[PDB]
């Protein structure tokens, strides 16, 4: 029984998170609990303060004609609770429900663990036999409360965008609005677990460029060659696989480099050293000892260079 | 109480894929969001558009006679709401679902990670008292939106077989319709990740060709060895068992053979230098030197083009 | 209401298997998807072609009595869509369903991955008033789709214990049917991944016995140590804790024991030969050269006797 | 509407176990699946068997008051199918149901993997109008099916506490019946997979008595460390942390003791044997020899004393 | 349709704990199973105790109003049962359910394996046309039973914070309870599993100070700085990232540290050592074996009192 129009229907919407929690990297998920508002004029549910009872009726859903609002991008459809129904007296139907569902929105991990994401929770409507558009009262769309909290991450904002995108399905117009969490990893937890111990480990490695002996220097190298595998591993189940190419995907794959081309060094120079030439050999080693921190702080210097700052 | 007819009740079916996700290597499933659209004539249903009401009427699901359609391949049965039901005068009736399933579907791994896979949905419909026989009418099939991501795939194309296989099965025909997504996968993260760690710790491996220190050899050869053990098991974890043998395994196997008779040459080398033999050791070190890559790139071209180009 | 009966009701069961999926070994349950079907007369729904309407007729399941079959090794009652009830003339009513459950069934490991397993489904049905016992017949028991695939397995085949176990439970007697699904697990993955690599690094192991440095043979003997320790890992948390000794568990204990005492003999040859007794120590390990593959291929044929061939 | 009672309603009680799985040694947690019946007098439901109908009727259990039975210590309430409700002429009402549940039980891991479990289902009545006492029939309680396995799991027995513990919650007065089923742990497959392999590299690490070279002992010592500290790894996932000591965590801890002190002697001997002092050294070596498994097994055996023996 | 009213309503409330589990401390999330006992005045339903039957009256949920009372942090809605519904004849409502849901608080890692947790379970009621006020009766919130246990925590105390937050939600007075579960961490099993082997291979590792040979104390540092990072992982892998330092998380950092200093002095001990500059390179050496453990333990005061000692 939608509302006899002159006119495309104007739900309004808004949603107030209540809580946020399990973002799934490898999923690409996220879990929410929240308010979603909705309100419509239906006037055939208008009526007189005075000369009808008092100021607002409250209506079960199965009264009052209501629209079907789903989420776009959900895995099932949402699990809610009906709160409240109430007209107005003018025909204005206010609901509330208390919802949960688990998003579907992607992430972009170019930056991780340096990395921001905005979340997207989208709202269609459709409509037959008279038009539907939703739009956002600011009001009811502020959206968060002050204990919302977010595992690992620091929330920055919860807002909507304000014009729907209008657009015709399966011959039907169909409103969609997008409502946008943006939010940015805390990255400091990395910094202890993971970046400084790979970096210690690198820099152990290549404390062979002070020795001469050939198998400290090939247990050392492959030693630390080990621990990066491990950490690469580590790092790499939490990740989803991505087509592109991450920030610390990127220094991981550089070190690889670094212990290859070590590798080779260590080699050299003990092949020149027992080809008697260990002038040759020590010069290498005495090169070695400058060159490699400094292309790799160079190296660094670029590639950060070229994730974060263009 | 089905319509009452005077031959096969065709039912008009389309898929619009809004969400895809989860899709599991082990399970061999994936998940999907969707509308399914079905239209039929049902004449009882037949009215007038003058003489009563409005244009079209629309039903909830308790009043019409609605087929029965099943997926085949699904663990468990759809989740579905149903969005609307809409009949037109003649008695057309338009009934639209959005649902949610896990399709099982077998997938190849034979050229994994650059394997290609056709997922499949199938709709059947079981008869009573007269045939249903199913069909897709293009217009509602047009299946993806363009939002449509299923993360480590490329979505190539999602379409419908529009023949249906009509059988038998225990007494009555059904009517099966296959609907195809066709992906590739994304094997780019595989490269930084899996395949030239390996292949650097390989080559690291052949280092020991330049040495004749039996202890550095030996500690060289089986350090690589235990993270190519290492890469194996973190590749196979996440694969299900093949009675057939994939690309990547193929490549892995090779490089445990490549492993094993480096070690006896390293191991071959020392012994005819403890029996008083250099100069056949050195000249065995030497050839190796050369052998190994060689032999390396000839098994991989053999292989690739086993694979690949056969 | 059951069929009021002069006689103990036959209750005709098949079972018609459309998907197989998720066999899990640690749990030893199963997955399925499939058709149950019911046939039994009630007379009381017994009509006549002529007068009565025509040829069949079709009831909901709240309109007849319907006999309650449930599964016996099940972890939740399964879930089940009624897919039809047909009503012939003389009151024979034909019951058709799709669900899906978890079928729970205890595995044999003793020759894993070289095994077979026959998996169980078990009807009961429990009478009052009147007796109920179950049956199959035998052409509605036509178990499978040619597309059912379990993974990891080939699926020899599936059939019905024709006659029904009929006993008393609680009072009362319970008539129980035994469905059977046999299956051959694929071992071929198993070999290249498992098998053939604790092969190789065990012989690598045995490279100790033509090196007389202790340090290479220790880092040897206790390196491939540490990658059958990883192999023993990788294997027995796939699989669960059986009571009894399971066939590669066998042999990768038994290749513990060959790590010992090849670990006795490094030690052995050693301490020999710093004692300035080298005549004695290299005959040891002269000997073990010869002993260690034969007595392992000998407790090989053993073992592979004792628990396939016998 | 309970039975019009002139005294406390005793319910009788009995659970038929069918299938049971799932032994959650981390979460401490058991999957159960059996039968529930009640008993009780209502004699608002009396009848006469000659004027009424038949011998005995049944209902579906809206008609008849039931009895609220809930179980204590559960994760969820229990997912019931209702499978029998008769009614005796003299009101004596007979009810059956099959349940599912997952129960929490606490475990004792004192002496894993040699300990036995009592597991416990806990039932609960709550009165209103007139106390409810549940009290135990144990001709419906008998036994599990003989079928009935807990995998690595010996079960024991199924039996009940026949008398309740009656007492005051929230001013109302609750009946609560402990049923009990004792199992004991399958130790067997703890000893190829877990026991002796410890064992073996603990023994392979005083191997290093044996020798006087610096780096073959640490590399020993060290090698087998670190499998030591894999299998306490191994172990300890698998178990929930106690605030008490475990047999296994006591053996597996007092093994890093003796590794210290291995390694405390390899550092002491290579120091005094660069002293010149190799009198002393050597004779300390050959102290250990004899010490380490002398003081290790009378360990061991007070330990086992301790844990097992009282 | 609530209690028509002159003044707010007051629904009292209370809590009584009867299973409690599953406390997981990367999701921040523990589960509960509880009586959740609701009063409050509706007339309405008031009655004559003689005329009508007997002195209490008991409703099913759907006859009557009852408030609609929301868990706040909770992930989905709590699954629940009603227990029992009891009406006075004065009109006061006894309203008592059994609830089981999974409560989202967080948790403050800092003192971690040392912490103790303050858990929240918060309930609203929102108002609508009459003011709801939640608040407590103390006697139905007593709220353990002398069995509630959470596994690996000891529990201090169940209690409820008497004055409701009374506060304005979208046009509308919420009431807010706040129930406060304290727990504290039993941090005996860390201290066997993972402190105190930890403690060894750093020891392990510094008795490379008492030896020369730099091939042995790279072999003997290495070695243990992988073990050492098998920890960190380990750990890190049962905890959730978090923004600020962990007590154990610095120590574990810390210990990274001495590693590093560790390797360098071996390095350079070795380096002057081959300058043929032995007299204070044996000197630092010297040095080192008291320096390290001395500033292990001043950093660990120092550390455990800022951790602990503010
Ligand atoms: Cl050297
Ligand atoms: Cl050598
Ligand atoms: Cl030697
Ligand atoms: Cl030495
Ligand atoms: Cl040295
Ligand atoms: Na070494």
């Amino acid at each position: 029984p939608p509302p006899i129009a002159d006119e495309p229907l104007t739900v309004n919407t808004g949603i107030y998170l209540i809580e946020c929690y399990s973002l799934d990297d490898k999923a690409e998920t996220f879990k929410v609990n929240a308010f979603l508002s909705l309100s419509w004029k239906d006037r055939r549910l208008a009526f007189d303060p005075v000369r009808s009872g008092v100021r607002v009726k409250t209506y079960e859903p199965e009264a009052i004609w209501i629209p079907e609002i789903r989420f776009v991008n959900v895995e099932n459809a949402r699990d809610a609770d009906v709160v409240d129904i109430s007209v107005s007296p003018d025909g204005t139907v206010q609901y509330l429900e208390r919802f949960s569902a688990r998003v579907l929105s992607p992430l972009d991990f170019r930056r991780y663990p340096f990395d921001s994401q905005t979340l997207h929770i989208y709202l269609i409507v459709r409509s037959v036999d008279t038009r539907n558009i939703v739009l956002a009262v600011d009001l009811e769309k502020v959206g968060k409360n002050d204990d919302v909290f977010l595992t690992g991450w620091d929330i920055e904002s919860f807002t909507a965008v304000v014009k729907p995108a209008n657009f015709a399905l399966e011959d039907r117009l169909e409103s969609k609005l997008d409502y946008q969490l943006r939010i940015s990893r805390q990255y400091f937890s990395y910094i202890p677990n993971i970046i400084l111990p790979m970096l210690f480990i690198l820099f152990i490695s290549w404390t062979a460029f002070w020795s001469t002996s050939y198998i400290a220097n090939v247990t050392l190298v492959v030693s630390t060659l080990a621990a990066h595998i491990a950490f690469n591993i580590l790092v790499e189940t939490n990740l989803p696989k991505t087509p592109y190419m991450t920030y610390t995907g990127a220094i991981i794959f550089m070190i690889y480099l670094f212990y290859f081309v070590a590798v080779i060094e260590v080699t050299v120079q003990h092949y020149l050293k027992v080809e008697s030439q260990p002038a040759r050999a020590a010069s290498i080693t005495r090169a070695s000892r400058i060159a490699f921190p400094v292309v790799f702080l160079l190296a660094n210097i670029i590639l950060a260079f070229l994730f974060f700052g263009f």
